[PDB]
Protein backbone atom coordinates (compact mmCIF):
# COMPACT_ATOMS: atom_id res chain seq x y z
CA UNK A 1 0.00 0.00 0.00
CA UNK A 2 2.63 2.61 -1.09
CA UNK A 3 1.81 6.37 -0.97
CA UNK A 4 0.61 8.33 -3.96
CA UNK A 5 3.56 8.55 -6.38
CA UNK A 6 5.81 5.75 -4.98
CA UNK A 7 6.72 2.33 -6.34
CA UNK A 8 6.33 -0.86 -4.32
CA UNK A 9 8.98 -3.54 -3.97
CA UNK A 10 9.47 -5.97 -1.04
CA UNK A 11 8.69 -4.29 2.33
CA UNK A 12 9.48 -0.90 0.86
CA UNK A 13 8.26 2.08 -1.15
CA UNK A 14 10.49 3.94 -3.62
CA UNK A 15 10.46 7.46 -4.97
CA UNK A 16 12.38 9.03 -7.82
CA UNK A 17 13.20 12.57 -6.73
CA UNK A 18 11.77 15.34 -8.85
CA UNK A 19 14.99 17.44 -8.49
CA UNK A 20 18.73 16.97 -9.17
CA UNK A 21 20.99 18.21 -6.34
CA UNK A 22 24.16 17.26 -4.45
CA UNK A 23 24.20 14.27 -2.20
CA UNK A 24 23.66 16.25 0.99
CA UNK A 25 20.55 18.09 -0.30
CA UNK A 26 19.24 14.83 -1.81
CA UNK A 27 19.66 13.11 1.59
CA UNK A 28 17.82 16.03 3.34
CA UNK A 29 15.09 15.82 0.68
CA UNK A 30 14.42 12.16 1.44
CA UNK A 31 14.46 12.86 5.19
CA UNK A 32 11.94 15.63 4.53
CA UNK A 33 9.62 12.91 3.21
CA UNK A 34 10.25 10.65 6.26
CA UNK A 35 12.36 8.55 3.95
CA UNK A 36 16.07 7.92 3.37
CA UNK A 37 18.22 7.43 0.29
CA UNK A 38 18.08 4.09 -1.46
CA UNK A 39 19.89 1.17 0.28
CA UNK A 40 20.38 -1.88 -1.94
CA UNK A 41 20.51 -4.98 0.24
CA UNK A 42 20.06 -7.75 -2.35
CA UNK A 43 20.36 -8.71 -5.95
CA UNK A 44 16.48 -8.33 -6.15
CA UNK A 45 16.76 -4.75 -4.95
CA UNK A 46 19.41 -4.07 -7.54
CA UNK A 47 17.27 -5.47 -10.38
CA UNK A 48 14.09 -3.87 -9.24
CA UNK A 49 15.89 -0.51 -9.28
CA UNK A 50 17.61 -1.24 -12.63
CA UNK A 51 14.15 -1.91 -14.08
CA UNK A 52 12.48 1.16 -12.54
CA UNK A 53 15.09 3.38 -14.07
CA UNK A 54 13.72 2.34 -17.50
CA UNK A 55 16.92 3.07 -19.46
CA UNK A 56 17.27 6.64 -18.20
CA UNK A 57 20.94 7.80 -18.64
CA UNK A 58 20.55 10.21 -15.69
CA UNK A 59 22.61 9.54 -12.56
CA UNK A 60 20.68 8.59 -9.34
CA UNK A 61 22.23 9.06 -5.87
CA UNK A 62 21.87 6.11 -3.45
CA UNK A 63 22.61 6.21 0.33
CA UNK A 64 26.12 4.80 0.06
CA UNK A 65 29.10 6.99 0.94
CA UNK A 66 32.46 7.30 2.63
CA UNK A 67 34.62 10.23 3.43
CA UNK A 68 37.81 9.06 1.78
CA UNK A 69 39.21 5.87 0.35
CA UNK A 70 40.50 4.71 3.70
CA UNK A 71 36.92 4.09 5.02
CA UNK A 72 34.55 1.36 3.97
CA UNK A 73 31.51 2.23 1.89
CA UNK A 74 28.53 2.35 4.32
CA UNK A 75 24.83 2.96 3.98
CA UNK A 76 23.45 6.10 5.77
CA UNK A 77 22.44 3.95 8.81
CA UNK A 78 26.04 2.78 9.20
CA UNK A 79 25.58 -0.71 7.71
CA UNK A 80 28.13 -2.16 5.27
CA UNK A 81 27.83 -2.88 1.61
CA UNK A 82 26.91 -6.54 1.20
CA UNK A 83 29.49 -8.34 -0.94
CA UNK A 84 27.82 -10.00 -3.92
CA UNK A 85 25.85 -7.07 -5.31
CA UNK A 86 27.85 -4.55 -7.32
CA UNK A 87 31.29 -3.18 -8.00
CA UNK A 88 31.64 0.54 -7.25
CA UNK A 89 33.25 2.03 -10.34
CA UNK A 90 34.35 5.63 -10.99
CA UNK A 91 36.30 7.98 -8.76
CA UNK A 92 37.00 5.51 -5.93
CA UNK A 93 40.48 6.69 -5.03
CA UNK A 94 40.42 10.50 -4.83
CA UNK A 95 39.66 12.49 -1.70
CA UNK A 96 37.06 15.20 -1.88
CA UNK A 97 36.34 17.76 0.89
CA UNK A 98 32.72 16.65 1.19
CA UNK A 99 33.27 12.96 0.70
CA UNK A 100 32.66 10.43 -2.01
CA UNK A 101 29.13 9.24 -2.75
CA UNK A 102 27.70 6.43 -4.90
CA UNK A 103 25.10 6.75 -7.66
CA UNK A 104 23.68 4.47 -10.20
CA UNK A 105 23.77 5.21 -13.95
CA UNK A 106 23.10 3.03 -17.02
CA UNK A 107 22.52 0.21 -14.45
CA UNK A 108 26.08 0.40 -13.04
CA UNK A 109 27.32 1.92 -9.75
CA UNK A 110 29.84 4.71 -9.62
CA UNK A 111 31.51 6.91 -7.00
CA UNK A 112 31.83 10.67 -7.40
CA UNK A 113 32.45 13.79 -5.39
CA UNK A 114 29.35 14.35 -3.15
CA UNK A 115 28.95 18.04 -4.23
CA UNK A 116 27.98 17.07 -7.78
CA UNK A 117 24.29 17.20 -8.76
CA UNK A 118 22.22 14.09 -9.56
CA UNK A 119 18.75 12.81 -9.27
CA UNK A 120 18.14 10.44 -6.36
CA UNK A 121 15.87 7.62 -5.15
CA UNK A 122 14.36 7.63 -1.66
CA UNK A 123 12.85 4.76 0.23
CA UNK A 124 10.68 4.08 3.26
CA UNK A 125 8.81 1.06 4.64
CA UNK A 126 5.28 0.35 3.19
Amino acid sequence: PCPQDWIAHGENCYLFSSGSFNWEKSQEKCLSLDAKLLKINSTADLDFIQQAISYSSFPFWMGLSRRNPSYPWLWEDGSPLMPHLFRVRGAVSQTYPSGTCAYIQRGAVYAENCILAAFSICQKKA
